[PDB]
């Protein structure tokens, strides 16, 4: 996250660390034996890393669940990053409290305007980089369809939608791949693409989550 604000500790529940000896993803906690992260995140041997704050340092809240099956979008597509959502099912439930709670599938898409938050452990900087260690947020609309197409000509689908600023400066980066956007207490977005991080003109592209909600429920009920 470029131009955030460190969140403390615990304040963002649903949020998990997808570790494979490193963190390297992102991801948001649906229900006590589900994740919902980025395809562009998919490997094998995932552990999922919840109640995180700082990564690198045991503080007490954390539970590590490792992957029993992942599951990629039957029609994600790796070059135009259409249908970038991913499901994991851990190997068992996690036990929900304060700090390690999931966050609810929206009922209906968001409208451009809506005021969400982006949370990860990416990189801070725009040029360079820099890793934090304990969990930031940045707090974003949602833009306009017709904006978010004029700033990725030809590369906008119906799944996608841009959130940040066109002027630059705040934003997801690399690292905060999969992690989620939510608005008004429900999951709308997923950490996906852009051109860069915080460059004017240039907003982050997330999936837009309201459009799975179907695909989601019947994979759950099926797994
Ligand atoms: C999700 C993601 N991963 C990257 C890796 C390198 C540069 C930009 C990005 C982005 C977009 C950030 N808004
Ligand atoms: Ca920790």
């Amino acid at each position: 996250i470029v131009g955030g604000y460190t969140c403390g500790a615990n304040t963002v529940p649903y949020q998990v660390s997808l570790n494979s000896g490193y963190h390297f993803c992102g991801g948001s906690l649906i229900n006590s034996q589900w994740v919902v992260s980025a395809a562009h995140c998919y490997k094998s041997g995932i552990q999922v890393r919840l109640g995180e704050d700082n990564i690198n340092v045991v503080e007490g809240n954390e539970q590590f669940i490792s992957a029993s099956k992942s599951i990629v979008h039957p029609s994600y597509n790796s070059n135009t990053l259409n249908n970038d959502i991913m499901l994991i099912k851990l190997k068992s439930a996690a036990s929900l409290n304060s700090r390690v709670a999931s966050i609810s599938l929206p009922t209906s898409c968001a409208s451009a305007g809506t005021q969400c938050l982006i949370s990860g452990w990416g990189n801070t900087k725009s040029s360079g980089t820099s890793y934090p260690d304990v969990l930031k947020c940045l707090k974003a609309p949602i833009l306009s369809d017709s904006s978010c197409k004029s700033a990725y000509p030809g590369q906008i689908t119906s799944n996608m939608f841009c959130a940040g600023y066109l002027e630059g400066g705040k934003d997801s980066c690399q690292g905060d791949s999969g992690g989620p956007v939510v608005c008004s207490g429900k999951l709308q977005g997923i950490v996906s693409w852009g051109s860069g991080c915080a460059q004017k003109n240039k907003p982050g592209v997330y999936t837009k989550v309201c459009n799975y909600v179907s695909w989601i429920k019947q994979t759950i009920a099926s797994n």
